[PDB]
Parts: structure tokens; C-alpha cells; sequence
């Protein structure tokens, strides 16, 4: 971008980046097409859990960066949507005891792959480091993200339902790019904090990839048990 | 799993044996100690290496802006002067870069590096901005398990490999802070998860590669042949 783009030239080239979405990985394909192992999906759910649950502290991460009291009413709804005031976190959790996964086992974060916890706290980082539009911008790769029981009748109904229910907002994260990237300068920037984003869902589904689907997680050459770190370190 | 706080020694033992999960063992490190490494692998791995290197200093400095130890920060700033030079650490691994084939430019771009290995490296940094001082300090400890290329690929240039090999050439300080300050059970089953996390940034390093340089899985590989990763480090710049 040489010559500032105009609000509605912006938005597609912001919608352009959809092209590189992570619905186009193959992990991501095998999983919506019924060539998937149980390691794989329950190995998804335990791993994706992990962006579900960094997500609220991403946001809040986010709040503590504004001090735009009527931008942080909006926000704080996300908080709302994810830890439930139900709440979207405890559809994933009957997700996981969908496809024989404990609580127990989600909440721990143990099931969780070092390049997934790497990726996503990635986000949580750039969220509290970067300015509340960046970091709150970001957030707008969730415009290209709009089957199970046929493909896996092992996964049970009961919890896959209320995971589906339950999913019961974007109309910011896009009306505040237009609106804050007003230059080339914060326009060409955007669009690479949106690849960043991008790269973020990719990359986990590379390191799922890796250790499920390719039979090569962290040390599969040392040892066939995990042994990878299980903790956030600087939280906990 | 330590019940018992382990004497320092019995410490430094329990330590020693992370270096069974040291990278050397991946298979991408050793494709390329037996000279089964493509060009492209090879060039990949100095190219991603290189963002790893050139954050070693940012991270040493993390640590210092931490310190609040006059006598520690004495011996820390020692690591970014042999890393920047007061040449330098880092034009070794810049001229080990021409050496296989990429420019100074391709390296300081940092254009070639893949997201995979953005994330683990600076999931490094950000730890020793955010931890105490000791417990960043005592992950740099990776170093104790550290210490045949123009036989496998003769068309490496001489030059650049010896210089990187020469400039090649501290670590009896940081296991004496690990075996000083962990002095409990709970500080001592802490600080080998500490040093887990660190020994996965190594081998998540190499598995983004792996998927980039062995396997032709790029980021995007199924969307587009072009690199379409982001190049920035979002933060600082
Ligand atoms: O705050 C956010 O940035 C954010 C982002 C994304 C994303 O990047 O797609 C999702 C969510 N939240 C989310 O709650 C969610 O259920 C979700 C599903 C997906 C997907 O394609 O599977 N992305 C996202
Ligand atoms: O070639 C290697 O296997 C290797 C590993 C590591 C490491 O374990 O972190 C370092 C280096 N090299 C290296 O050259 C270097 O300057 C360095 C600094 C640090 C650190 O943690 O501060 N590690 C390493």
C-alpha cells in the first residue's frame, strides 16, 4: 500500500487475508471430511481448548491497555460470552467429554503441545504489549469463521449438542480498523498484525499436525511418553 | 519429580539429565550432522537460527533490566558484548549465512523465518521479561549440553564456515545461581520445568522447519507457493 486506501478499498484487503484461513490447512480438512483418528480430534479439542481459555485474558489484556471507558463496555462482553456470568468455555469442556476427554484432563493443559501454547501466547503478548486498536483488531479473523455425528458416531451426541448450542461483536473489530487505519502507515501495518493472527491458528494446527497426524510430537526419538512443559510460567 | 528437596549436587544432576531432551536428538539435527540435509534445508536452518541468535541479546538484556544485582549484571552484560561485539557473535552466524548461500540481507531481513520459530523464540524473550531475574537467568542453562559439513556438502564456502567455526571459541554462573537459589523442592521441580519450556523452543524450532524444509508443508503450502508469513517483529518495531 503506496497511496492510503479508502475505508471500503481497506476492507477488502483486509477480507483478502481470509484467503490464507485456516480452514485451508489440511489438518483442518481432514478433520471436516471423516479422515480424522481419535488421537487427532481429542488431540484439536484439548489443543484448541488452550486458544479458548487465553482468549478472555487476551481480552482483558486488551482493557487494561484502554482507557476508553465506552470501547471497554463493548469489550468486556466478550469476557462475559467466554467465562459465562454457562459461558462459551464450558461448551468446550462438554466438547471434550464428547469425544472422551475428562475435565480434568482439558483444564490441566497437559494434553496441550508446546507450538500451540507457543502460538497462542503469542497473542496474549502482542495483546499486552501493543496498542488497545492493534491488539483489539486483531481479533476480526473471527469474519471468516462461519457434520461431526455421521463422519464419528463414537463422539457423543449429549455434549456434542451442547457445544453446538451453546456458540449461540465483529461488527466492532471492523468498524475500528476502518476507522483508526486512516494511512498506508496503519493500513500496510494492520494487515500484517492480521497475518500474525493468521500465522497464530496456522501454527497450531502445524503442531498438531506434527504430533498426531505425522507420529513426530516433542522428543518422539527420546521417548514415547509427553514430556514437554505443562505450565504457564510466568501466570502460574 | 523432587519430594524431597535434592543437596545442590544431587540438583545439578537432576539438571544434566534434561540434556537427554537436547535437540541434537531431532531428526532434522540429525539429517543434517550426517550430510542428508538439502541446500534448502540447510540455508533454512542458518536463515531461522539467525532470529534466534539476534534475540539471545534482547533476552540477555531482559534479564539485566530485571537485576537490580550490580555484581550479576557485571557477568550477564559479558553474553550481549561477545553476541554484538564490542565483531561479534552474531556476524558469525551472518557469515556462516553467506557461506551457504543467502545474503546479509536474506538474514537481517528476517523475511525467511517461519512463524513457528518467531513464536518459540520469542515466547524466550518474553519469559525473561516477565520472570524474575533468577529463573530466566538459570534457563540459558541449555548451554552446559552444547559442546564434518564441507565433507557432506562440499560447495559450503570455505571462508565463512571456518570464521563461524573460528569465532565459535559464562555457563559455571548460571548452575551456580540454579544450585544457589533453588533451594527448595518446590523451586527445584519449578526450575526443571523451566528448563522443559526452554528445550521445547529448541525443538518446536526445528519441527517448524521440519514441516517447511523436509516435509514442503509451509505455512499456506495448499493456498499459495509464495511466502506469506508475517516478517515483523510487531512489538519492537
Ligand atoms: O478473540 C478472538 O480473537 C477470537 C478469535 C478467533 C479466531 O481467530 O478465529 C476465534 C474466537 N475468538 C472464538 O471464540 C472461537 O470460538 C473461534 C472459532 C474459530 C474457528 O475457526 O474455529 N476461531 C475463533
Ligand atoms: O548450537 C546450539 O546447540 C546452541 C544451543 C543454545 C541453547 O541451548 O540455548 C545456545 C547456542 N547454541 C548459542 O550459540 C548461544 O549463543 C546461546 C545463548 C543461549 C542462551 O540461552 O542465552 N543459548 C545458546
Amino acid at each position: 500500500i503506496t497511496d492510503t486506501l479508502s475505508p471500503q478499498a481497506f476492507e477488502e484487503a483486509l477480507r483478502a487475508k481470509g484467503d490464507f484461513y485456516h480452514i485451508h490447512h489440511p489438518y483442518h480438512i481432514a478433520m471436516h471430511n471423516g479422515n480424522a483418528t481419535r488421537e487427532q480430534i481429542q488431540g484439536w479439542v484439548a489443543n484448541r481448548f488452550y486458544y479458548q481459555t487465553t482468549i478472555p485474558l487476551k481480552d482483558a489484556a486488551i482493557m487494561a491497555n484502554c482507557p476508553d471507558a465506552q470501547t471497554r463496555r463493548k469489550w468486556v462482553q466478550r469476557i462475559l460470552d467466554h467465562d459465562g456470568s454457562d459461558g462459551g468455555i464450558e461448551a468446550w469442556l462438554r466438547l471434550g467429554e464428547a469425544v472422551g476427554l475428562s475435565r480434568d484432563d482439558l483444564l490441566s493443559e497437559r494434553h496441550v503441545l508446546p507450538g500451540v501454547r507457543f502460538a497462542v501466547d503469542a497473542y496474549l503478548n502482542f495483546a499486552r504489549r501493543a496498542c488497545w486498536q492493534e491488539a483489539a483488531c486483531s481479533s476480526l479473523t473471527e469474519l471468516f469463521a462461519p457434520s461431526w455425528p455421521q463422519h464419528y458416531p463414537w463422539i457423543k451426541e449429549e455434549g456434542y449438542f451442547y457445544f453446538r448450542s451453546r456458540l449461540s461483536d465483529v461488527e466492532h473489530g471492523l468498524a475500528l480498523a476502518k476507522a483508526y487505519c486512516d494511512s498506508a502507515e496503519k493500513q500496510n501495518r494492520m494487515l500484517e498484525i492480521l497475518q500474525f493472527k493468521l500465522d497464530i491458528l496456522w501454527s497450531m494446527l502445524d503442531a498438531m499436525t506434527m504430533a498426531y497426524a505425522l507420529q513426530r510430537p516433542p522428543y518422539h526419538t527420546v521417548t514415547d511418553k509427553a514430556a514437554w512443559h505443562t505450565t504457564r510460567l510466568v501466570l502460574e
